[PDB]
């Protein structure tokens, strides 16, 4: 596994008055730890993975890390072929962390609901699963590779899926203890049982540490945000924008 290093980190988007996606970016993260990152709709949470990668390239600072990543997109995907060959994906097979994956990911009650089970057919002519199915599938497919450093840009954090606490709890947290990874979330929870979290507005990073230091340096701000993880994912989303949006010189009325 691997460390992450951000040390004054500037990027601006070369394709396509504002300028620069992420803006003086400083944290460094050890090996096995979890950092949760948290923010306004826009903030830069997808650039600062894709920096991470190497598809954004930074005009100021350093980025550490061995250089060995799986990435999960926010968008669910599915390719044409069985749930396993879309859950290996030109990996080599293994029985037991397969398994483990599928158990982590809550997938075993959704295969079990077929009569191949994960050999069942997915796309043109097959079957299409819901929305929530194929984002399980797509983070069990980021997890099952193998890699030193985990970019989680979950699906889930603008979806609404029922067993998503037990795929945090079981996957993130326990199947992937002594991974690094990095989290994007809208939950409360993720942030209290990360290691590191990261709040990002506008290209900035509004705080970083640890949720204790976010309680105890900021309780306005906490008391606002921590029952909250109930409210739908859309619904997290604008009060955390609505609440981020107070950081200027104004802050409107609603
Ligand atoms: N590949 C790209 N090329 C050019 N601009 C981009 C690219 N990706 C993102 N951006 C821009 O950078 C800004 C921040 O994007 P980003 O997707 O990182 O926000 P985000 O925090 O992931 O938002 P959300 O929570 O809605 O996913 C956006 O305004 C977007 O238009
Ligand atoms: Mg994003």
């Amino acid at each position: 596994t691997t460390e992450v290093v951000m040390e004054n980190v500037t990027a601006f988007w070369e394709e396509g008055l504002g300028t620069p996606v992420l803006k003086d970016i400083n944290f460094k993260i050890e090996r096995g730890q979890l950092l949760a990152v948290a923010g306004s709709t826009g903030a830069g949470k997808t650039s600062l993975l894709m920096m991470i990668m190497g598809e954004l390239e930074p005009s100021e600072g350093k980025i550490k890390h061995s250089g060995r990543i799986s990435f999960c997109s926010q968008f669910s995907w599915i390719m044409p072929g069985t749930i396993k060959e879309n859950i290996i994906f030109g990996v080599s097979y293994d029985e037991y962390r397969y398994r483990s994956v599928i158990k982590a990911c809550q997938l075993e009650e959704d295969i079990s609901k077929f009569a191949e089970k994960d050999n069942i057919v997915l796309g043109e002519g097959g079957i299409t699963l819901s929305e929530g199915q194929q984002a399980k599938i797509s983070l069990a497919r980021a997890v099952y590779k193998d890699a030193d450093l985990y970019l989680l840009d979950s699906p889930f954090g603008y979806l609404d899926v029922l067993t998503e606490k037990e795929i945090f709890e079981s996957c993130v947290c326990k199947l992937m203890a002594n991974k690094t990874r990095i989290l994007v979330t809208s939950k409360m929870e993720h942030l209290k049982k990360a290691d590191k979290i990261l709040i990002l507005h506008e290209g900035s990073s509004y705080f970083y540490g640890t949720f204790s230091e976010l309680q105890n340096l900021q309780p306005d701000f906490s008391s606002k945000l921590m029952s909250f993880d109930q409210f739908s994912a859309e619904r997290r989303n604008s009060i955390l924008t609505e609440t981020l949006r107070r950081f200027s010189l104004e802050g409107d009325a609603p």
